[PDB]
């Protein structure tokens, strides 16, 4: 899948590795997908450019959000599930960010819609699995 | 739903607030959802960062246009149809964007596919809906 | 469709312009839609701010990398491949980008999902088809 990570600025640069690492593992292990599957944006923001309030359910924000959009090809609600589960818990233990400043969307495609390189869609040619 | 906005710089920060509330407000009054079901980013752009035209449409366009981008569980058609109305009408009322200037694309995605907080995915829990 | 990009800082304005032009030739050729069927935008990051690897297919990468994302309505497995081919071809002979650097995902949605101007729905309407 592909990670594309909404935060404010404020962060340094190890921070904000820090935060696609422990992300990048949930994300293997919930998916069991390769380790080198590894495809992650960040676009950070001024105050004001975002508002993320909690549909009442008593979250918790700070500044410290992070905001995550998933395009993924379909997993079993089992692993979306525990992928959640495992973010928040390495977010917390790896970089000290609560829980509740954690936010998950994803949307699903197939095997024709990535290209990781060469203009080849490695799902429909098998080099990747599929 | 979340409301990704892309913009050209320019705005103050009021005009970026009214914005997000005049797009908050319309996406509430077609879809139903809670008044704190606000989930939007904004990303603002230099010039030559966007470009967008009509499809031979006869729109329009300005430094003000306004590319909104939803990802939400499905609403229908009828929906869709009032929230693009509703939308416009309230950047034009609210913020001086004429209708010209807005475009709008949604995707679609499914209960297991939102988590709001701390690693639960609230409509499989059913906390919310 | 709409095609959204994630570069790194670096690019003169020329060059942004470039990569664009490029990129949505290999569009309109790929998927026989019409020339002003254009909306694009660009998002540059500083180093850091992105992480794209290659799965161990053995692409070697450099930070002059493209990030794609599409929004598009249903286009048949024939286009979206050939897409890829016309993205790469035109992005090397007018960019100077290798192929390696090039990253496709696509995510699809429905006629009732696109508002182009002033809050219509265009393919609902029937001024697009």
């Amino acid at each position: 899948p592909l990670l594309k990570f909404d935060l404010f600025y404020g962060r340094t640069d190890a921070q904000i590795k820090s935060l696609l690492d422990a992300a990048h593992g949930a994300m293997v292990d919930a998916f069991g997908v390769p380790a080198n599957d590894r495809y992650q944006t960040v676009s950070q923001h001024r105050p004001g450019e975002m508002v993320l309030e909690d549909t009442g359910l008593g979250y918790g924000r700070s500044s410290a959000v992070v905001l995550l959009t998933v395009i993924s090809r379909p997993r079993s609600e089992e692993q979306k599930v525990c992928f959640y589960k495992l973010l928040t818990g390495a977010l917390e233990r790896d970089c000290g960010i609560s829980p509740d400043d954690v936010i998950v969307a994803l949307v699903e495609n197939s095997d024709a819609d990535w290209s990781f390189g060469r203009g080849r869609a490695e799902f429909l040619t098998g080099d990747l699995v599929g």
